[PDB]
């Protein structure tokens, strides 16, 4: 799909940890998403969650952070 809700990730399949929701909204929106927030608990633990992130930007998927 063109866009998806998920943990934004780097090129190493690593989530971006967070301490503030604002950090995540900024990170997500500057990468094309509608909004974002900090997940202190979730499928992969602490990390930024983005809403409608374009598919040219990585998301956390099954596998290790390398």
């Amino acid at each position: 799909n063109s866009v998806r809700d998920a943990y934004i990730a780097d090129s190493h399949n690593c989530v971006y940890e967070c301490a503030r929701n604002e950090y995540c909204n900024d990170l997500c929106t500057k990468n094309g998403a509608k909004s974002g927030y900090c997940q202190w608990v979730g499928k992969y633990g602490n990390g930024c969650w983005c809403i409608e992130l374009p598919d040219n930007v990585p998301i956390k998927g099954p596998g290790k952070c390398h």
